[PDB]
């Protein structure tokens, strides 16, 4: 159970995810930001977007992993060897809660709190109730919208 990972689930429309990611990145870490996306093409295109924004980043979908650790590339974009990152960003959420749990486990260590931010929209209605129940048992912030969509 994930009480020691602060989880912020926010509503982001698909067309808003990229500028919301830039505001979030600025808002939040000098390194070890891990951003999960749904597809290989998505990983690829997001890395390029970030590049043209001026953010040093890599993607995986050894070099890449070796840049992440050194903090030469503060951002690693990955699809579906990595733990104790400073921030996990679920740019796309997965279709089941177990996979959510696996991904958020990559932030935090014993004696410290992790941080995981997840973007959610109508595409994610399938995981609504499971995410709600997980947030409640982990005593995390639950957005009014999530509660009302689960019902």
């Amino acid at each position: 159970t994930s009480e020691n990972i602060t989880q912020k689930v926010v509503w982001v429309e698909e067309s808003d995810k990229r500028s919301f990611l830039l505001d979030l990145l600025n808002a939040t870490k000098d390194s070890l930001t891990l951003v999960f996306v749904e597809t290989k093409k998505g990983a690829d295109s997001l890395e390029d977007f970030l590049y043209h924004e001026g953010y040093a980043c890599t993607s995986i979908h050894e070099e890449a992993l070796h840049q992440f650790r050194s903090g030469k590339s503060p951002i690693l974009v990955a699809t579906a060897d990595i733990s104790n990152v400073k921030h996990v960003i679920n740019f796309d959420l997965p279709s089941d809660i177990e996979e959510y749990v696996h991904r958020i486990g990559r932030t935090g260590r014993v004696g410290n709190l992790g941080l995981a931010t997840s973007f959610f929209n109508e595409r994610n209605i399938n995981i609504t109730k499971d995410l709600l129940d997980l947030l409640v048992e982990a005593k995390q912030e639950v957005p009014s919208w999530l509660e009302n969509m689960a019902y």
